[PDB]
């Protein structure tokens, strides 16, 4: 039987939080197993070498299969504080435990007394102990050096443990690594060098890590994945225990412990503050037959033009479609999706590379590359089809799966989204049926909790599948197997999902009019569904009109400024 | 010989006649006992008990005997009756006989208890309730009050209903009055020159008009145990204090509503409710944001200038207008924008005068094929057509031309964005016999040429609201009714960008009041940064800028519907409308 630990991950850098931080997952999940759930980014009060690392890191000798799993018997195990393996490693009781953990706590307080980005995940582990799982986070940190990175454990299994004064020489350590990890010998390759100081950073191992119960931003992150978990540490379970936080805080300096620590989405490489931006999706049908749309973008090169466009008149993101989902639709049959899309995308890069190539011949040649790929317009792809996603990713064409049917279709999709090193961002979109019948598909018990309850049961899925918590964004999808007043409902009680990313797509709909030579009526409704979006903070929407949209926030945004 | 100073308290069920009504009752009112120097709001109160046709109306105006006596007519600055009356002072001594406070709190009481009863044993329609403040040269409340029941048997739910509210300083109480024809005549024809001839006089009412009299009491017996009085006494008099109250008006109207909310629980304000009158019917303050049209009739707009000189196209413009869901349409002669001269080869009123007309020509042909059997019944049919037309409001701040425009009946609404200090002598013309104005009054400085130089303020939200609430001070008191008189802060004149978009930040301050804002195409807008097709743009000025200026024209207008301001004045009202639909949508 597999083991689980639970694990926090640190840095400080705010420019290349991401980078660093899913690099330390990717060799995380590599030299541990396999990754099964994630907590979302969070900032709290208290790299051009990089990619040259990852087809240079020595291999694990065991191999987890990459197949999709939908359980875990030892995950529903741990959240029970049940024996899962007998531990290897000395156990100590609760109240020795306490005794020597609030010892160190109160003698790091008297040192200190003289932002972070944090992010907890589960592991589904094949080491054995505690100690070897130190060893290889500690390894891993120095491959790549709290500033930098820091990776602490948790908890592991359900023990109880505390060892003081460790000391490991580099026979010791070497020992440990090679029980797990293929280990180039070579002259002309190794880090040899590491391995023989890596028992100078470990001088003592404690789980639960001590300060889990006394430090909100640990209990902030563990909150989004084991709130109902009790360790025999703990008096009530982490849920319990986060708010017993908050309120106590927010009683004693009456402060609201939410303003300063930020839950935080990524859509491509950058960290997002949830909540606190709209940002526009600028459309591009790619195809014969869209409402409002069609044939204008099928040539590649007015297409790439209309990128440019929009890109310019303020969209953040641009999501190309090959295939219609309007109503009653018959995709047109002499084309397919793939051969539609894969020369406008490959065009778009060409295109880009030579505007880098014209820049490359601040104010330095750095800092002039960097202002172009800084403003790089954000590539989502609009499909449910395996083959063509995977030949985006492989080209590097794209960064963001938009799957309307929230990877239904074909769930064999989710694992081309975490490509070694380079992860991707999903839109998972609600809907039923398909084109033709979706209008008749229209019966809900409780149609607001009802599809919130479906959107995230997808989001265990593939978190559970190892997409991290972060890169998942939601849509309720309007005008799909809604009625043109559940459409607008949906919109009426859009504040359920006030913790969550969301990305809606009202644009053009048969629904907007429904409220009231027409389709200036139709923009213009749609304008004012932009200021209720601005107001209820929604994160993304998906338009056609980028230009006039633009305009709207802009002012919106502007009224609202102190 | 001062002029004596009497508040009176107007009440009406009937809501659809509503406006008719009362302003027939006061134009009456005015005539027969003196000047009306102060105003209430309307308001719709829920009826307390517990301590429609009027198409005979119009052809009464024309008929009503005159007053012996006359006001002047001119402006007026102050009135020291008034000054006097309000700190409880004498002002000339009871002809009739006063009481002691406390024999007329037992006598009132007595009253209180036993209207209780009545209504108890008894157990359908809101009330509303207008109060009004008149320096009268009647003598005595009893006196009044006969000429008071006069006025409502003239017009006869209950129809009208008008009592005297206070008079002066006085404490009466006369328990059982008994007037006979005699006494009535007496007494009406001190004030009035009645007619006598057998084809033409009232003598069936004055002769029984005693009837309607069982006993005099001053101040009313309800005064200070209604909410729907004290409401309305608060806008008007809040600082007085008769003697038999222990406070003050507003201190006795919070006192009430404390009161009322810590023990029924419920918001009282929730279901009384305050009105506004743009044009024949009320309107509930806040309650929705209605469309302003904007048509300018001159050779140089900044956006417009030139698309509506022809009289034809800008009548059809105004047809479009009202179909594409705007409430009013604002018509404008002469242009105030940034460093515009207007065109010396025509004048404001020969350019407005054509279309104003022609639109009328052209409503009344409509009339004339819905009631002869194209385009309920007769009355059905012929109804409605007059609850679609459009309200006409007239952006001008000339005298000679808003007084052809109402002697004419070609306008519903004066739109002077001086705040009528261009020439106050045009408020006169806001009241003109049986027939009422609204006014909207906004906040310039400056002229077109000058405004942009004119941009110190001390302390801008505030000082500009202090300037509306004068220039509403002054009209009521020279006899406008202040429910329908609307505040515009004027944007973009006299304020630099930062400064017209604090004004919207801080609008909040403008929640008790009925308010009109004109954001379209101005140019601070753009200072914040299956096609759209702008329409009615001239094809001079920047296309690709103004996309992007009307576009946050929507995103105000949004703004607005949210902070609830009552009239948005914009050049795009199919637009505009389409926005404030959904989000009505939405928000059901
Ligand atoms: N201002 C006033 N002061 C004293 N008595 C008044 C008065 N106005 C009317 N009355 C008296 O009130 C009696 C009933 O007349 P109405 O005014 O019709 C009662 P109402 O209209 O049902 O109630 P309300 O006056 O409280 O609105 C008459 O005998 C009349 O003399
Ligand atoms: N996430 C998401 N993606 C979507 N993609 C397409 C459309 C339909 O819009 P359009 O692209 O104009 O039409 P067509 O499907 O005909 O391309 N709607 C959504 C949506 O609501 N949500
Ligand atoms: N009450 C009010 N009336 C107004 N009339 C005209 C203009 C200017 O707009 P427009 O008519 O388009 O320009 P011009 O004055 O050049 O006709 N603005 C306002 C305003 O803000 N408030
Ligand atoms: C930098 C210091 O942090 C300690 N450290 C890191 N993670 C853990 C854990 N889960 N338990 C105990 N100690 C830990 C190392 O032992 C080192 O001494
Ligand atoms: N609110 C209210 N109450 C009343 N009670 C009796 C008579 N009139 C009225 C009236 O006009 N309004
Ligand atoms: N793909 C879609 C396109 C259009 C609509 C709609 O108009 O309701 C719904 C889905
Ligand atoms: N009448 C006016 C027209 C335009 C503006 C403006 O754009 O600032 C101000 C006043
Ligand atoms: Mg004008």
């Amino acid at each position: 039987p597999r083991n689980i630990a639970v694990l926090n991950f640190g840095t400080n850098d705010k420019k290349n939080c991401v980078t660093i931080l899913e690099t330390a997952l990717y060799l995380t999940e590599k030299y541990l197993g396999k990754i099964i759930n994630s907590s979302y980014i969070y900032e709290t009060v208290p790299i051009s070498w990089i990619g040259d690392l990852i087809p240079t890191v020595e291999n694990s000798r065991y191999e987890e299969s990459e197949d999709l799993i939908y359980e875990c018997k030892e995950l529903e195990v741990f959240l029970k504080n049940e024996k899962i393996n007998e531990s290897i490693i000395r156990e100590v009781s609760v109240e020795d435990y306490e005794n020597e953990a609030r010892r160190i706590i109160k003698r790091n307080d008297e040192i200190m007394k003289k932002y972070f980005f944090n992010l907890t995940v589960v592991v589904r582990t094949f080491v054995e102990d505690p100690l070897a799982m130190l060893v290889i986070l500690k390894y891993i940190e120095q491959i790549m050096k709290n500033r930098m990175i820091d990776i602490d454990i948790l908890f592991f299994n359900n023990y109880t443990i505390f060892e003081k004064s460790i000391s490991l020489k580099g026979e010791d350590i070497y020992k440990i690594i090679t029980k797990y990890i293929h280990i180039n010998h070579t002259s002309d390759q190794n880090r040899l060098d590491i391995i023989q100081n890596l028992g100078d950073k470990i001088e003592f191992l404690c789980i639960p890590h001590v300060y889990t119960k006394y430090r909100y931003s640990i209990l902030l992150c563990l909150n989004d994945i084991i709130p109902e978990y009790k360790h025999s540490t703990f008096e009530e379970a982490i849920r319990s225990t986060y708010n017993s936080y908050v309120e106590s805080f927010e009683e004693k300096y009456h402060i609201n412990i939410r303003k300063n620590n930020k839950r935080l989405y990524v859509l491509k490489d950058k960290v997002s503050y949830l909540k606190e931006r709209t940002h526009i999706v600028g459309i591009l049908n790619v195809n014969y037959d869209s409402f409002s749309d069609g044939g204008l973008f099928v040539d590649p090169v007015k297409a790439v033009e209309r990128m440019f466009e929009m890109a310019s008149d303020g969209a953040s993101v641009i999501d190309i479609g090959g295939e219609s989902s309007a109503p009653y639709v018959v995709p047109n049959p002499s084309v397919t999706e793939r051969d539609l899309v894969m020369p406008v995308l490959k065009l778009f890069k060409e295109e880009w590379h030579k505007l880098e190539c014209e820049v490359g011949g601040q104010s330095s040649l750095q800092g002039k590359l960097q202002k172009v790929r800084d403003a790089k317009p954000i590539i989502s792809i609009d499909t449910v089809n395996y083959d063509l996603f995977k030949e985006c990713v492989e080209g590097e064409l794209v960064d963001i799966l938009n799957d309307i049917s929230a990877c239904t279709h074909n769930p064999e999709i989710i694992k081309l989204l975490r490509r070694k090193n380079k992860f991707y961002s999903v839109v998972l979109m609600h809907k039923r049926g398909n084109p033709h019948t979706m209008d008749k598909l229209t019966n809900y018990d409780d149609l607001i909790s009802d599809i919130k309850r479906y959107l995230e049961d997808r989001l265990h899925f593939l978190v559970l599948n190892g997409v991290p918590r972060y890169r998942v964004l939601f849509d309720v999808g309007l005008g799909f197997a809604k009625k043109h007043d559940q459409s607008i409902k949906l919109l009426q009680h859009i504040h359920v999902y006030d913790e969550y990313p969301l990305f809606l797509g009202y644009s053009r709909k048969r629904f907007i009019v429904h409220c009231m030579l027409l389709y200036q009526k139709n923009i213009c409704g749609g304008l004012a569904i932009a200021s209720y979006s601005f107001y209820k903070k929604v994160d993304l929407i998906r338009v056609h009109d980028v230009l006039e949209t633009k305009a709207v926030l802009d002012v919106l945004t502007r009224i609202h400024q102190p």
